[PDB]
């Protein structure tokens, strides 16, 4: 079996990508953000306090065929940036893009934190991680691709993000149409659970590369691309008026500005993130000042390739017993 289903960025800025997924009996259709730094599948039901739901639509298992009550199960996630959720746990069939897994554990928010409430666009989250990351207790839960694995036609699943445009998440084939030359292929630790790898190093615009190894992780959850501190002032050093802003939060400069392009290693191979990409917005609608895309990893404690990076490649996650990332140009 194969599935293949449009993500759209949720904004002008790309900030985040939803996928629509069938979850239940018939099926209801919610819009999920696709998490390859958690797994945990959550979303915004007929169970979560009143006052905390917000536009968001919600699931509600009741009206599910499917649906059956985990009982004595429990979850309670907390993210990078702060944000948390807890609940209960049904089963449920879940479909996306036509590829349809039955008794997927779908985790029913009681509550949710202030930033999904106001967060409109979306309806809670898919996670695309390592199964040993699961917050279900006593017994933790498989994700979406662990319990499709199966089925595919190939265990794997690929992330091809637009930039300011909609592009694909497909899993159990590789689409030989959607990228450039070919892929290289990395190794991945699950040491900690995620997609976990190590880049080769990085060049800024036309200058030289510079072989050091980036321990990183591929992140679809997170917006920006969160590198050493040194590789990061190394980049903006080349953009004149860009400065370190402390009331902003990072790197900003002026939105006149051409940006270099970036590039990092995977093995021998270079995927290059053109400047534009890291140019990520006006901090404000109407300001001279632009937020950059590149930002220090120092605060975060790892390395972080998210969307800006993730959206210059095709990204193939291989979860074969053995697991590796693949990376090719588009
Ligand atoms: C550790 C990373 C790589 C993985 N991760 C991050 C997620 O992918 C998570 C996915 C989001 C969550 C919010 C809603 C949308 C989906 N991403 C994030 O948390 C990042 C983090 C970040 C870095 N710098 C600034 N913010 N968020 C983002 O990148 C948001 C995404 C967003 C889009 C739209 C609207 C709102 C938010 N974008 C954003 O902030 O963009 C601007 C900076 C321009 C404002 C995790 O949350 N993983 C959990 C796994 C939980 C398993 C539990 N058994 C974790 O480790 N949580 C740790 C937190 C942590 C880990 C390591 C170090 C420190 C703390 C914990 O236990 O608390």
């Amino acid at each position: 079996s194969t599935g293949s289903a449009t993500t759209t960025p949720i904004d002008s800025l790309d900030d985040a990508y939803i996928t629509p997924v069938q979850i239940g009996t018939p099926a209801q259709t919610l819009n999920l953000d696709f998490d390859t730094g958690s797994s945990d599948l959550w979303v915004f039901s007929s169970e979560t306090t009143a006052s905390e739901v917000d536009g968001q639509t919600i699931y509600t298992p009741s009206k599910s065929t499917t649906a059956k009550l985990l009982s004595g199960a429990t979850w309670s996630i907390s993210y990078g940036d702060g944000s948390s959720s807890s609940g209960d746990v049904y089963t449920d069939t879940v479909s996306v893009g036509g590829l349809t897994v039955t008794g997927q554990a779908v985790e029913s928010a009681k509550k949710v934190s202030s930033s999904f409430t106001e967060d409109s666009t979306i309806d809670g989250l898919l996670g695309l991680a390592f199964s040993t990351l699961n917050t279900v207790s006593p017994t933790q839960q498989k994700t979406f691709f662990d319990n499709a694995k199966a089925s595919l036609d190939s265990p794997v699943f690929t992330a091809d993000l637009g930039y300011h445009a909609p592009g694909t998440y497909n899993f159990g084939f590789i689409d030989t149409t959607a990228y450039t030359g070919s892929i290289t292929y990395t190794a991945v630790s699950t040491k900690q659970g995620f997609w976990e790898w190590t880049s080769t190093g990085y060049a800024v615009g036309s200058g030289t590369f510079k072989s050091t190894s980036i321990d990183g992780i591929a992140d679809t959850g997170t917006t920006l691309l969160y590198l050493p501190a040194t590789v990061v002032s190394a980049y903006w050093a080349q953009v004149s008026g860009a400065k370190s802003s402390s009331s902003v939060g990072g790197y900003v400069f002026p939105c006149s500005a051409t940006l270099p392009s970036f590039t990092f290693g995977v093995g021998s191979a270079r995927i290059v993130i053109p400047g534009d990409y890291i140019d990520f917005g006006p901090i404000s609608t109407g300001s001279s000042s632009c937020f950059g895309g590149i930002q220090s990893s120092a605060g975060i404690g790892i390395n972080i390739f998210g969307d800006v990076a993730l959206k210059a490649a095709f990204v193939v996650f291989n979860g074969a017993t053995t697991p590796t990332l693949g990376f090719a140009s588009k």
